[PDB]
């Protein structure tokens, strides 16, 4: 997980999959600085969290 891997600060998110107020997701990809285990790579280079397009908010959820 995040314990055996020491990565750089997360990259900025890409364009949100939903460019509208409809719930969607984003994509990111950081760089691995160091790993506590050289025999096991750190596949957590990328991540995905939900998003909402412009003119949207969490005022309803």
């Amino acid at each position: 997980g995040s314990e055996t891997c020491i990565y750089s600060n997360w990259s900025p998110w890409s364009a949100c999959s939903s460019s509208t107020c409809e719930k969607g997701k984003r994509m990111r990809q950081r760089m691995l600085k160091a790993q506590l285990d050289l025999s096991v790579p750190c596949p957590d280079t990328q991540d995905f969290q939900p998003c909402m397009g412009p003119g949207c908010s969490d005022e309803d959820g």
